[PDB]
């Protein structure tokens, strides 16, 4: 996963 906006994952868990 080379997604930079993946930091939003904490907003769904």
């Amino acid at each position: 996963e080379l997604l930079e906006l993946d930091k939003w994952a904490s907003l769904w868990n």
